[PDB]
C-alpha cells in the first residue's frame, strides 16, 4: 500500500535470513565435529600404540 | 495479498539457501577429512614398519 | 511494484547469506584441520626420528 508494506516485508527477510545464516553455520559445524572426531580418535589410537611400543 | 507474497518468497528462498550453505560446507569438510585421512594412513604404515623394526632389534 | 523491491531485496540478502554461511563454516573447518595437522606433524617427526635410530641400531648389530 505500500511503503509500510515493503518496510514490513524487508524486516521479515531480515530476521529470517539472519536466523538461517546462524542455523547453516551450527549445522555445518556440527558435521565438522562429527567427522573430525573420527580423525582425532584414530590419532589418539596411534599415539597410544606408539607409547605402548616404546 | 502482496505482503503475503513477499514473506512466502522469503520462506522458500531462505529454506533453499540454508540447504545450499550446509551442502557446500559439508562438501568442503569432506575434502579436508580426506586430506587428513591420507596423512593418517601414512603415519599408520610408519608405525607398522617401526613395530617390525623393534622386534628385529631383539636380538 | 512493491512486490519487486521486496523480492529483489530478499534475493540480494539471501545471496549474501549463503556466501557468509559457507565462509564462516569453512573457517571453522580450517581451524580444526590446522589443529589436527599440528598433532600429525609432531607424530610424523617423532616416528621419523625413531625409525632413524632403530634402523641405525639394527645395521650396527
Amino acid at each position: 500500500k505500500s511503503s509500510h508494506t515493503l518496510k514490513t516485508a524487508n524486516s521479515y527477510t531480515d530476521v529470517t535470513v539472519s536466523n538461517s545464516t546462524k542455523k547453516a553455520i551450527r549445522e555445518s559445524n556440527q558435521y565438522t565435529d562429527h567427522k573430525f572426531h573420527q580423525l582425532e580418535n584414530r590419532l589418539d589410537k596411534l599415539e597410544k600404540r606408539l607409547l605402548k611400543l616404546l
